[PDB]
């Protein structure tokens, strides 16, 4: 049912907020249609769920451009990577079963859940002081 239940632990700007909602939700509905055997679903939530990582990391680099954010090159290539990663771990999911879908799942919670609390706790901050909300 939910792998992943949000908590403060998670929590930065109510914007982003929004989105790292959003992801959670993404890997929830994954979780879930893995748990319900379904391969072709959990293949179409999987895609959907890195399209829309890739446009948050994409809003995330526009608020370090626009407001400047010294560290905006090392967090796109923590980004960069990750894509990469994501791009690798779908091509199992052609010929995997549910136990794959799990196991991704499990590598992407773990992605996700140490990249919002150690990097993207690192700009909240900053962006705070300047407006941002």
């Amino acid at each position: 049912d939910v792998l992943v239940k949000w908590s403060e632990d998670l929590a930065n700007l109510p914007s982003i907020d929004t989105q790292h909602k959003r992801l959670v939700d993404y890997i929830n509905d994954l979780y879930r249609a893995a748990r319900r055997r379904d391969m072709d679903k959990a293949r179409e939530v999987f895609d959907a769920l890195k399209n829309y990582a890739v446009e948050h990391f994409g809003y995330e680099e526009r608020l370090f451009a626009d407001y400047a954010y010294p560290e905006a090159t090392r967090h796109k290539e923590i980004h960069r990577r990750f894509v990469e990663t994501v791009l690798k771990w779908e091509k199992q999911l052609a010929a995997g079963d549910p136990e794959v879908v799990m196991t991704t799942l499990r590598g992407l919670v773990d992605w996700l859940v140490n990249h919002i609390m150690k990097e993207d706790k690192k700009y909240e901050a900053y962006l705070r002081e300047r407006g941002v909300s």
